[PDB]
């Protein structure tokens, strides 16, 4: 393919490969005084309109959309169905700013059509930081695909970045773009394999039949570690310690707040679970994962997905194994169908002996504006939504 647009943008062509050594942005030395004051063309009866994510209604509106137009698998087995409650937790973290949340109308309709979005994170890669813009929920109608609106979406977002005098980016995608600088595969963890069966995704054969698949799957209810329990506000200051101390041996991660460890940690029923382990008033473990359902389409009897999404997991006081199969149970007795997670940070060790199996695609990670050696998915130490 060609990639007429994206030929166009500060990233790397195809064939480039940097040495260790190199790690800069393609274009340096912007100014907010030359940044374009006018907005992106938008094609006859279409206009640009901000969206308000803490009111209901223009949220609802959002949420509408992504729900019958968001990413598909493959297979079309699935789609992505982020919550309403979710998609205020993931658009309002600290510092975000009400104008990032770009959506499109069609004028005769009043109908939204189109969205992107983006929130402010520091991100360290290889060892510098540097302020970024984290890009999400890019959809368009299915009425419209194929007919370049999302490059206007794209330079629109991009534009309006840039005036806030940022001039880098981080985005995650399952298709291939120029150019990644990480590919991780996912891995899934069956917990109500009966569903997973009924569904179509899983498959029995003559050896494991369907007595014998639930048997595998089935975890005892008790926890290897304990105290391991709910996340409060006295718990942040630990977790921003335990945490950050962590993070730091990973090519790239965002650097956290207190503020942002608040945020991005404290429960939120049927958004994001957060358990610590607590000895002498110390946060020594700490597990998390994401409530990301997703539509069954067009299946009699079911029509939900329930999964948790491996978030951010560091243990002190035992090994990763144990943990993750504490989180694994963590997630069963909140009403999760699967555990899902990436290959990245330690997390490929522990598959094989949890039982997860290899999924069919892959996530790709990438920056815009900016040149640096790509590497090997377990040197990766962040997780986007
Ligand atoms: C300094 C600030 C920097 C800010 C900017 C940073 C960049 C952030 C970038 C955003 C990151 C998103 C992160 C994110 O949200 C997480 S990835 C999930 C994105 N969402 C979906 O897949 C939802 C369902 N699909 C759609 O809505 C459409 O397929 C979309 C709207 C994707 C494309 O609409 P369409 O009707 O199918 O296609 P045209 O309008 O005709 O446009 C075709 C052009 O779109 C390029 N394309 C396709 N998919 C893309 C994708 N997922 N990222 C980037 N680019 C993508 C494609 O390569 C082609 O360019 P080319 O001709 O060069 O090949
Ligand atoms: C039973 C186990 O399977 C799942 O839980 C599931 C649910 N909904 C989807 C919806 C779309 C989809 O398409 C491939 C894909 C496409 C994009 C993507 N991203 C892009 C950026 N944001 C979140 C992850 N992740 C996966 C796969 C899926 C999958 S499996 C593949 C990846 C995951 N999770
Ligand atoms: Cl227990
Ligand atoms: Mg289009």
């Amino acid at each position: 393919i060609d990639y007429k647009f994206w030929y166009t943008q500060p990233v790397p062509k195809i064939n480039d490969e940097f040495n260790e050594s190199v790690n800069e942005p393609f274009i340096s030395d912007n100014k907010v005084e030359d940044v374009r004051k006018d907005e992106y063309k938008l094609p006859p009866g279409y206009s640009w309109y901000v969206c308000d994510v803490k009111d209901e209604k223009d949220r609802s509106e959002i949420y509408t959309l992504l729900t019958d137009n968001y990413v598909e698998d493959d297979d079309n087995i699935f789609r992505f169905n982020y919550s309403a409650e979710f998609l205020l937790w993931a658009l309002t973290s600290p510092n975000y700013l009400k104008t990032w949340h770009i959506g499109v109308k069609y004028d005769a309709s009043n109908k939204l059509i189109g969205f992107i979005s983006a929130i402010p994170t520091d991100i360290c890669i290889h060892k510098r930081t540097i302020k970024m813009a984290e890009v999400n929920f890019l959809c368009v109608h299915k009425t419209l695909r194929s007919k370049r609106l999302a490059p206007v979406l794209i330079k629109e977002i991009t534009r309006r970045i840039n005036l806030e005098n940022i001039w880098q980016a981080i985005y995650t995608a399952g298709v291939y773009l120029p150019k990644p600088v990480s590919d991780a595969r996912y891995y899934h963890r069956s917990i109500n394999v009966k569903k997973l069966i009924e569904i179509g995704f899983s498959s029995l054969n003559s050896r494991l039949t369907m007595s014998r698949a639930i048997k595998l799957y089935r975890v005892e209810d008790t926890l290897n570690i304990k105290n391991m329990r709910l996340m409060k506000k006295k718990d942040v200051e630990g977790v921003h310690k335990l945490l950050g101390s962590y993070l730091e041996q990973f090519n790239l991660y965002a650097v956290f707040t207190k503020e942002e460890i608040a945020h991005w940690f404290l429960p939120i029923e049927n958004v994001i679970y957060t358990y610590v382990n607590e000895e002498n008033g110390k946060i020594k473990d700490m597990i998390s994962f994401y409530s990301l359902p997703s539509q069954i389409l067009g299946n009699d009897k079911y029509s939900t997905l329930n999964a948790a999404y491996s978030f951010y997991n560091v243990t002190t006081t035992a090994t990763f194994k144990q943990l993750m199969q504490d989180a694994i149970l963590l997630a069963k007795r909140n009403n999760f169908d699967v555990f899902n997670a990436l290959e990245v940070m330690q997390n490929k060790s522990v598959f094989e002996d949890l039982k997860f199996g290899e999924g069919d695609g892959s996530l790709k990670y990438y920056l815009y504006n900016w040149k640096c050696a790509s590497f090997a998915p377990a040197h990766v130490g962040i997780v986007l939504l």
